[PDB]
């Protein structure tokens, strides 16, 4: 079966992606939350009743789970997270950078949440469609188009989650050596000009991809 190949490919790819997002492997959050406890994580409440959405830096298990999505965004790579946290900490000095910091954390954490919801959405749709085909509600051509399109959305979200991640690498390569030694304004300006739009667009793209699967 060409069809069974396609479907199994997909189910495996979704699985591996799902294992990733988890596989801490004894990854441990540092005590200062990679320099973001008293900076970036202070500027937001948990993204995923809303009065009880804890501060993202708090000692609650829901804030920890959310911070763990940020670290998944950065592949549980502790020094990359630290290098990003330290630029956030440099920016936090001037309260006029705070809304940039918040915007940056929304683009990233937002990218990861939509990513993981989309993986789950794709999985659900494969299952529904397979039953529909098992129940002979749909033929193999319809099942194949659906799977192809699901597969294409998977590729869009992977590429875009990676797009964000490389934005973050660029900024780290430039600024994690010296951010707290730099003019804060120039550092903010650099980020806005080089990185912010690419980050926000990675986020929108992944978001719209997830929306288009439901």
């Amino acid at each position: 079966s060409k069809l069974q190949t396609l479907k199994n490919e997909l189910i495996r790819a979704i699985s591996e992606e799902k294992n990733k997002t988890q596989n801490n492997f004894g990854f441990r959050e540092t005590y200062d939350q990679f320099k973001m406890k008293d900076s970036a994580f202070e500027l937001l409440d948990v993204i995923s009743d809303r009065s009880y959405a804890p501060q993202l830096n708090s000692n609650t298990p829901e804030a920890e789970n959310e911070r763990n999505k940020f670290y998944a965004l950065m592949d549980f790579d502790q020094y990359k997270i630290e290098q990003f946290g330290s630029i956030m900490e440099a920016l936090y000095n001037e309260n006029q950078n705070h809304s940039l910091i918040r915007e940056l954390m929304i683009s990233g954490l937002g990218t990861q949440i939509s990513f993981e919801l989309a993986l789950e959405e794709i999985n659900k749709k494969i299952e529904i469609f397979n039953q529909d085909y098992l129940n002979a509600k749909i033929n193999s051509f319809d099942f194949t188009m659906k799977l192809k399109e699901l597969k294409s959305k998977l590729n869009q979200i992977l590429d875009k989650r990676k797009e964000w991640s490389r934005q973050a690498d660029g900024l780290i390569a430039n600024a994690s050596s010296n951010s707290s030694l730099s003019d804060s304004k120039s550092l903010a300006e650099y980020i806005k000009k080089r990185y912010l739009d690419n980050m926000q667009n990675a986020r929108q793209s992944v978001l719209e991809a997830y929306i288009s699967i439901m």
